[PDB]
């Protein structure tokens, strides 16, 4: 046990991150970093660093980008099934190797708090605030390509279908980017990855019109 680095995304963050009031852990199907190695790495790190850690494994909008890339409805949901089953599996090991601080975690995957009348609060105004503040849209349209460029699969083309896929994926995300505090009734939440990605680097950086909701915080932590 030899830890990992911690980054503050912009200043706006830096007061909120020392307190280290809740921690927000999102976990995607098909990327490599959330290897047992690191998962394990991570999860122990917002243990001894926040008081309370909400994690969310991406469940989500997978069948529709898998039907865009070519295959069929069926081939789709079977792929997803066993996908997810795969994620389940490693993050019961992940969890495992932490233990004794699992009553500090509330794991739970994106549809499961997709339900939550909070979640539904904040998404209300986030997919307003896609249509109507301009800064925004712009912001989650980076994150839509960036998230097609980088899809899990075999798959090459862009169309017009995987954009909705994006967009749709992304959109389902941005209530967490956005107001955290608000989605998991915490008051104050740091967004942890281990990447800057268009929309934190946006939602960091904001000062004026649609923006981070007061309380939300991002930090950049990566293996040293």
């Amino acid at each position: 046990d030899h830890g990992m680095r911690e980054e503050i995304l912009g200043d706006r963050s830096r007061l909120i991150r020392q307190r280290g009031e809740h921690a927000l852990i999102g976990i995607c199907a098909g990327n490599s970093y959330f290897s047992q190695k690191n998962t394990v790495m991570l999860l122990q790190w917002a243990g001894q660093r926040f008081e309370r850690t909400d994690v969310v494994y991406v469940d989500t909008h997978i069948d529709e980008m898998l039907i865009a890339d070519g295959r069929s409805a069926q081939e789709a949901e079977r792929s997803v099934k066993r996908t997810l089953k795969d994620l389940r599996r490693r993050l019961r090991r992940s969890l495992e190797s932490v233990g004794d601080h699992a009553e500090r975690f509330r794991v739970r995957s994106l549809s499961e708090l997709q339900e939550t009348p909070e979640y539904r609060a904040v998404r209300e105004r986030t997919d307003r605030a896609f249509e109507e503040d301009a800064e925004f849209a712009t912001a989650c349209e980076d994150m839509v390509r960036a998230v097609v460029m980088n899809r899990p699969g075999d798959g090459v083309g862009i169309s017009a279908e995987h954009l909705r896929a994006g967009l749709n994926y992304v959109l389902a995300e941005a209530p967490l980017f956005a107001d955290s505090p608000g989605v998991f009734s915490v008051p104050s939440s740091v967004l942890c990855y281990h990447i800057d990605t268009p929309i934190t680097a946006f939602l960091s950086r904001r000062e004026t019109g649609f923006r981070a909701a007061e309380g939300q915080a991002y930090v950049v932590v990566r293996p040293q």
